[PDB]
């Protein structure tokens, strides 16, 4: 009986530290969860009772919290050196500060091998990349080898900064001859490694002929059997059993994000590499795992560098600021109309004396709230707890739409509505009603807007012949989220100013804080 | 042909100096209208061209603008012997500041008859006041003499201070016996000029023998034959006919409030005092009337103690503040929400921590808004503009009612809705829905309150069972304008902040406001 015993993590997201149940920062340490000094201690508890472990990352630890906006990645190398991972895909996110943001950070600086099979690089790249990434590797477990093949999102040019010279295949297309050629190998176990969604990563277990198990991302996945322990709600079972058409039942694992959870797969295999049976659970890692005192003081050590952007205090809030995804990609949330009110605040100007202000809407994807703010810590709000609500450094433009334009996106907004996608909407000077019982295409039942030609600012039905000036993130001006139709039919584009600064500004401004759910957005 | 000529003001309200068409504080001076420099001007060209004329005021020349706040009434006594009135009615704002109020002001410095025949002062007051004042006053106007019986709002000791040596008896039971006693002089011209509201005058009218045309004022009754000249709507034809019991056609006139209008009525008599006829109308003292030069001047010299009031400023608004009663008595106003908003920001203080703060919600009588403020002077709002909208000096104050009460308060506020009463209630962390159709105390079909006990404030459906912490002003707390179930039923009421600093604070605090209009209440 060879058993295997698989532990990932995906989509951590820079919480190098222990965070809150909602992933922010730490107010009370008692209750406080993740951590790499506290996965660390877990992962130590499993290698000595299981001889045959294996540690992979599925992608997606950059960009998140304050450590990679100073470290840049360095800290990632770092602590998953010290955790001695065994493999890791390429998430998108990788790319968000182009190739040179992964190559000097992170590449240079694994001693774990990163892997990515459907990524092939070009030109100039080809020579300055060769070796820094593997399609595959086949890595040493006890007695016997298990192959581990790559792969990363075929959608990553759209979502991040990969450059002209990367090109990105289709998963099953280029992950099916490498599978192939580790069979021919004479390896008769090998895991899928990637980041391109719980769906396909169904796919791919299903079609990719070899695969023995798929361990995914990107879509922030909860899958547990049982009674859960904590908040997030499963989306079912772990580990999600796909019938490949070959025959097989090849299981589909998962684990969250944001480091609360430590996915736990155990595979029983025959001589042969067949897997007769698969059991496990993702584990909570919360205050009862102590966190290991060595990982925890050379974070301590990289702590201090950080400690310059929690010394100014920009404002307070009274309320909890809701920034969770099972809020702001389902219903309106504070922390979208808090962000929105700011965007508005912020392009107010003096011009003709038939209007008030020249713009008075903005719209916001709830997948760019990323992080939730607590009020608990006596309701400080520092650039700390800001950077991450609004990561990526993006900037709020200024757009010019025709009502039929704003029309499809706010049909857009609810098209797959269920799914927690980040195309969701949260609005300001913008009160939409939707259907969802109407089919996709026609669910915005009430569509009214806040007229800027009137001296009383006021709610008027959206009229699809108009034209409206708009507040919206770079992202979606070029067309981000699948909103294809803003970026193709705008009538203007006038860049503006950083989104944590215009959200710094008026934090101060008003001092204090207690943004409300008001019904912008409603359902029949 | 004995032919009368009757000019009349009423609820001038301390407008003094030229205004805007609504009543709010002069901008562009090639547009306003008012000021008693140009009603001046306009009595003149009257009484050069008719040899029988009277000047009547109807009441309530006290309280409006920052005029009176520094003044203190005898900007109404010097202002009202210089354009020679011949008597004048008191109104119950003539009482805001107490009897002393009155007494050293105004009635020891007007050489006019002040009258009111159904006030009756007791104890130490009765030789105090004995002559400043009368019932009835004999005026030679021609080769004849007209008498003129004042009366006052039976309702003065509810809505002001007149204090406790002072009885105000039932208006049409006080002015019969004088009327009686005029008829026995031989007196066969009465005119009955008072200040009990538009309903009380048809009623002095048709009950009271011997009166022969009614000139009052107290709720800003706008009548017109024709079409008429400005916004104001009217409520009847110019004078409205009311037929008394015992069988003559008797005119009742009012002319708006603000000094707007110049009520102008022509009444042909015959020899013994029968009315043969009536027309007129009121006159719309626009740009096209000069502002009379001496009085102006005289204006002037006292302007500049005011002009301390304009010195600094408190912000700027880019929005019309609409606070005019035909908005803010009848529908959502911004300018209602302004000062709700402001209020709920006033009483933020630490609670306990499973609350966002101790009070979310706030009602106001709109009748409490008493001036609107123009955004076109580049938006400056000085405290002179907002003495015009907070003029009374009140203060908001903190109660604690039962839903059933607050349910009870806005079935009144809405159970005679459409007379432009104050009573209509404007709103902030309340979402209210009417339905007129209904029959009244049976007209809210829908009322949404902002929760305190919840880390992320949202609206739910007020229950009646439940306990709500309000901010609302003095005036409300106190049972006025009818609302009698909040100071029954009000479970703790704590005074608080003066009205006027708690807005001034705001608007310094958010340096630049835009309130809208975004359907706090709504019409089924
Ligand atoms: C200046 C743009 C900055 N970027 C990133 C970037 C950087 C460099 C070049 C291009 C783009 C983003 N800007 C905004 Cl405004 N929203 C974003 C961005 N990136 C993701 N979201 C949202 O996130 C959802 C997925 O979130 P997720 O947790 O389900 C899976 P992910 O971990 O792979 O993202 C999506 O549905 C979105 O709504
Ligand atoms: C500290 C309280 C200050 N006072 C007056 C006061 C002074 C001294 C002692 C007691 C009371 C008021 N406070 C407020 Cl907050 N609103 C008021 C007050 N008095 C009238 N309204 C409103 O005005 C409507 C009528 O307006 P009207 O112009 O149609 C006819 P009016 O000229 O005779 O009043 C009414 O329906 C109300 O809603
Ligand atoms: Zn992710
Ligand atoms: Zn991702
Ligand atoms: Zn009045
Ligand atoms: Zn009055």
């Amino acid at each position: 009986a060879w058993e295997l015993t698989i532990l990932h993590t995906n989509d951590v997201h820079s919480r190098l530290e222990q965070t809150s149940e909602d992933s922010s920062k730490c107010v009370d340490a008692s209750r406080c969860m993740g951590g790499v000094a506290r996965l660390f201690t877990k992962v130590q508890q499993i290698r000595r009772a299981e001889p045959n472990v294996l540690l992979l990352d599925a992608g997606d630890q950059y960009q998140g919290t304050i450590w990679f906006t100073v470290y840049k990645g360095a800290e990632v190398a770092h602590f998953m050196n010290a955790l001695r991972y065994d493999a890791m895909a390429l998430g998108n996110h990788e790319f968000d500060n182009g190739v040179e943001g992964l190559i000097e950070p992170l590449l240079k600086e694994a001693k774990f091998p990163i892997l990515s099979a459907n990524i092939k690089a070009k030109g100039p790249l080809a020579s300055q990349i060769s070796g820094l990434y593997l399609p595959y590797k086949v890595l040493p477990v006890g007695d016997e080898v298990v192959g581990i093949v790559g792969y990363t999102s075929k959608e990553t040019p759209f979502l991040s900064n990969p450059g002209t010279n990367l090109v990105f295949e289709d998963e099953i297309t280029a992950l099916q001859p490498e599978v192939d050629k580790l069979k021919t190998l004479n390896v008769n176990k090998i895991i899928a490694l990637g980041h391109s969604g719980f769906e396909m990563d169904k796919l791919i277990a299903q079609k990719v002929r070899g695969v023995d198990v798929v361990v995914g991302g990107h879509s922030n996945t909860f899958l547990y059997t049982g009674n859960p322990p904590s908040k997030e709600v499963p989306a079912g079972k772990y580990p999600f059993i796909v019938t490949s058409d070959d025959g097989r039942k090849v299981p589909v694992v998962q684990a969250y994000a944001f480091g609360k959870y430590l996915g736990y797969l155990k595979i029983e295999f025959d001589e042969r590499g067949n897997v007769i049976s698969s059991h496990g659970n993702p584990i909570l890692l919360d205050s009862s795992i102590p966190e290991d005192p060595s990982i925890k003081a050379d974070i301590n050590k990289w702590r201090i560098k950080l400690d310059d952007y929690s010394t100014q205090e920009l404002g307070k809030t009274i309320v909890y600021l809701d920034g969770s995804s099972q809020s702001c990609r389902f219903r309106e949330c504070n922390m979208g109309n808090l962000i929105c009110d700011a965007m508005i605040n912020n392009n107010l100007r003096h011009t003709d004396e038939m209007f008030w202000n020249h713009v008075s809407m903005c719209i916001l994807n709830g997948g760019g709230i990323r992080s939730p703010i607590d009020e608990r810590n006596d309701g400080t709000i520092t650039w700390e707890n800001l950077a991450a609500v609004l990561p990526f450094g993006g900037t709020f433009d200024l757009v010019q739409l025709k009502g039929s334009t704003l029309k499809k996106a706010f049909e857009h907004s609810v098209h797959r509505y269920g799914q927690s996608t980040g195309e969701f909407l949260q609005v300001g000077g913008i009160h939409v009603v939707y259907d969802l019982s109407r089919k996709p295409g026609d669910r915005v039942v009430k569509l009214d807007v806040l007229c800027t030609k009137c001296r009383v600012p006021s709610y008027d039905p959206l009229k699809m012949d108009e034209v409206y000036k708009v507040i919206l993130p770079n992202f979606l001006a070029n067309g981000g989220d699948g909103f294809q139709m803003i970026k193709d039919e705008l009538l203007r584009h006038d860049s503006g100013d950083q989104d944590i600064n215009v959200v710094s500004t008026y934090i101060s401004k008003m001092k204090v804080i207690y943004p409300a759910v008001e019904g912008r957005i409603k359902f029949s």
